[PDB]
């Protein structure tokens, strides 16, 4: 009964600006922020996260599997907690900052194709992912995906314009890898998956390349008309 | 369905005690250890590879091994709890357990500096969640402790003649060995699953070879099951 709607987009695309924008417009609207976002900083799950995330930066081939499995286990559990945590709400909609699907099909597929996950590591990640998400049935199944499309140069700007010292090192090409994978999975709609319904699951695209903090009303209008189709 | 775990050190006899035990009743079934099936499919092949990695670089693959194994155990005990549909007094014998994984090996890799604090507390955090969402009912109704000396096990690894095992050093079979005693005799260890503090335990000296001679061992097993 509580509508799940994931927001998808490249690093610094604006996901979390938009999500905290929407949160304020409807008591019928809540947010689930992504844990790694949470971890990207300066509870045991934080201690562990900034750690693994710091270790991920310094030597990604050593740390990729662990960190993926922990970004995703941390998300699955954070997702379920907002469901049990919009009870009374007449038209419940909850917004996920990214998804188990972006965990596996953009980020863990990137690192694998970019050689930080050898094949044993990837088939284990993907096995572990299948088994855990066939075991939720349709608890965490998405009614919708809003794609916060932008450009990698606007994301590098946004990164340095966000000032996370550790995020300053991520180069454009990497951003360009994650751009290529979003384009293909969402906008182009081609990337395959092991999940049935994510082929017949509706997708909103939105150009966030211009600052939207003061001028976001059209973006919001899009979001709503979109939620009435779903 | 009743649930027992058969625990004990490497080549101590579990697979034997179990291949024997399952034969004595149509009301009895076994879930053999994932790790031992690796010792072919995406489990096998994912299982076979990392095991072999884990012998070469243990400080690099214990998290990954320790996650995959617990998973595959959780998997297999669940597709098995499957068996014993038409039985009056049905028992499933688990060849090791989710606590074996954690409080024997995964603790022992950490203490051995083959996983770090992050890894080791990430595994802990995941074990605690992966057992509480999908694994509530893999809950044991007792435990069976096959107790060989650190010494007995090493010869029984030679017997089996597994190549990569014949590299298991004696000193390894030793700490694994004082950690079973602690959890399952002295009850010197304490875990994070409280019903486990009130699970009964039957412990069997298995230094004497029972490949022909298991009757009185089985007698206490039958006896222990009759006290649940
Ligand atoms: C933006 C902080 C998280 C990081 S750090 C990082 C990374 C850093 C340095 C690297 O090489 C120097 C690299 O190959 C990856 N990639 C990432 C993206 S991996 C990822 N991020 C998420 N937010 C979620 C998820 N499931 N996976
Ligand atoms: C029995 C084969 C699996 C291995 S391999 C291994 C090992 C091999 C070489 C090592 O040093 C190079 C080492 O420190 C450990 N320990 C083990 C035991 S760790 C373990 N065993 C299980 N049966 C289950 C589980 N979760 N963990
Ligand atoms: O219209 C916008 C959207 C975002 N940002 C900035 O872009 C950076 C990244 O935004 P956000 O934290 O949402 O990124 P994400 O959650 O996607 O990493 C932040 O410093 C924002 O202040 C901006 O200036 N204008
Ligand atoms: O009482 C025994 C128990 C075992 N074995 C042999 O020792 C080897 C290893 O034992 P097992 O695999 O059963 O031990 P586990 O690791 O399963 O506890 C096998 O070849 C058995 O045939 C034996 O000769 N006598």
């Amino acid at each position: 009964r509580i509508k799940k709607i994931s927001i998808e987009g490249n690093i610094a695309a604006g996901k979390s600006t938009f999500v905290n924008i929407l949160k304020q417009l409807s008591e019928d609207w809540e947010v689930v922020p992504e844990p790694v976002a949470r971890w990207s900083n300066v509870t045991m799950e934080q201690k562990n996260g900034g750690n693994v995330l710091q270790m991920m930066y310094e030597k990604p081939e050593r740390w990729s599997f662990t960190f993926q499995t922990y970004a995703c286990l941390s998300r699955i559990r954070a997702q379920l907690a907002s469901l049990n945590g919009l009870k009374d709400a007449e038209k419940p909609v909850l917004f996920f900052e990214r998804s188990v699907y972006s965990d596996r099909y953009i980020f863990a597929s990137n690192l694998y194709e970019s050689e930080s996950m050898n094949e044993t590591e990837w088939t284990i990640y993907q096995d572990w992912h299948d088994w855990m998400n066939n075991q939720f049935g349709q608890s965490l199944e998405l009614d919708g995906i809003i794609y916060l499309q932008a450009t990698p140069e606007t994301c590098l700007h946004r990164i340095y314009l966000r000032g996370r010292n550790e995020e300053q090192g991520i180069p454009l090409e990497y951003l360009e890898k994650l751009h290529y994978k979003h384009e293909s999975w969402l906008l182009h709609r081609t990337l395959k998956t092991n999940f049935d319904y994510l082929q017949e699951v509706p997708i909103l695209t939105l150009d966030v390349n211009e600052d939207f903090k003061d001028k976001y009303e059209s973006l919001v209008e899009k979001v709503k008309e979109f939620l009435s189709t779903l």
